[PDB]
């Protein structure tokens, strides 16, 4: 049964609600982004209208085989009418094709559903600037002040400089980057660019990347692993056993692996600066965990909310425990008192 926080009152609409069977009263199913916790339940047999971005639509058709007649892609930053309700899709600064959704209810209420997002000051000059929002359905993944991490730009700077140093000292080192879903493509693209290499990967992952409208992508990626010195592997294989095994398969082309695990936040964030991060090493293999986030830090989230001044906030993440819910409600009240809305 669909939870209440995936239902948009006053409409026939649901958001990221594909694992509940047929939802009673739902005339259109929105999907914010192609991540499995959100698409769970979609397949080639789905026969209700799905509304999403162009990129999300390419992935539904090619990866999940949803039939084309049920996929309704919408342009960003454009007022559209869906089942007689005005909507707009805005970039969520999450993974490729990820959106926030603005709904303009027939009765005058305006609702923003952030989907998954990384808040940024640039959002303060989208179409949000022009009107009031009554209700905010908010990605509260990291809604606690202990959650700090660097900018995506600092994290990429660290990774490029790390990789370029290692391979310049040893031309026979391989770089490996872990992945398990779309998102964080800049990690492996920026490293391959500094090394003058294409990124090599499985056919299934190459397929996924070909759905994403990234400019000049044929220039950046390949299925020929032998021609590449930056390889992508499933995240689960980014350990000493998995990497030893991979190095065996490269036929004595390489004699060292330097590997990256993009994570979200991890508790070493409370003690260490990005500049100071060090790998785990075993023999000729080193593994760096780097805090490349595609969700808001606590400070970014707070800044966004205090700018938007919504009348009601509905969390969409961390809602399963009373202690979580109570924690988040306390911060929302502080924010409101500090800012005066
Ligand atoms: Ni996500």
């Amino acid at each position: 049964t669909c939870p209440f926080y995936k239902k948009i009152p006053g409409t026939g609409f649901t958001v990221d609600a594909f694992q509940y069977g047929v939802v009673e009263g739902c005339t259109a199913y929105f999907l914010t982004h192609f991540h499995s916790d959100h698409y769970a339940g979609l397949s080639k047999h789905f026969t209700f209208p799905v509304y999403c971005s162009e990129i999300t639509g390419n992935l539904l058709k090619n990866k999940l085989h949803v039939q084309e007649q049920y996929i309704h892609p919408l342009p960003l930053d454009t007022e559209c009418i869906v089942n007689g309700v005005k909507v707009v899709l805005l970039d969520a600064n999450h993974c490729p094709g990820a959106v926030m959704i603005l709904f303009y209810l027939p009765n005058g209420t305006v609702i923003l559903h952030t989907g998954d997002f990384r808040a940024d000051p640039s959002m303060e000059r989208s179409l949000l600037a022009d009107q009031k929002v009554h209700m905010l359905y908010l990605d509260t993944t990291y809604c606690s002040p202990e959650y700090t991490f660097p900018s995506q730009q600092e994290v990429i700077r660290f990774a490029i400089n790390t990789a370029f140093e290692a391979v310049t000292l040893n031309p026979h080192a391989l770089v490996v980057c872990g992945t398990y879903s779309i998102g964080k493509e800049k990690v492996f693209l920026a490293i391959a660019d500094v090394l003058g290499s294409k990124v090599g990967m499985s056919q299934e992952k190459y397929k996924t990347l070909q759905c994403l409208n990234i400019p000049e992508i044929n220039s950046l990626i390949t299925t020929d692993m032998c021609s590449s010195l930056v390889h992508l592997l499933p995240m689960m294989q980014i350990n000493f056993k998995g990497l030893q095994s991979h190095l065996k398969k490269c036929g004595g082309k390489y004699n060292q692996i330097l590997a990256f695990r993009p994570t979200g936040w991890t508790h070493s964030n409370k003690f260490t600066r990005i500049a100071d991060v060090i790998p785990q090493t075993k023999g000729n293999i080193s593994i760096y965990g780097i805090p490349y986030s595609e969700h808001s830090s606590y400070l970014e989230m707070k800044r966004f909310v205090q700018w938007l001044k919504p009348q009601k906030i509905i969390p969409t993440v961390n809602v399963g425990t009373w202690k979580s819910r109570s924690t988040m409600e306390k911060y929302f009240r502080e924010w409101k008192l500090e800012a005066g809305y």
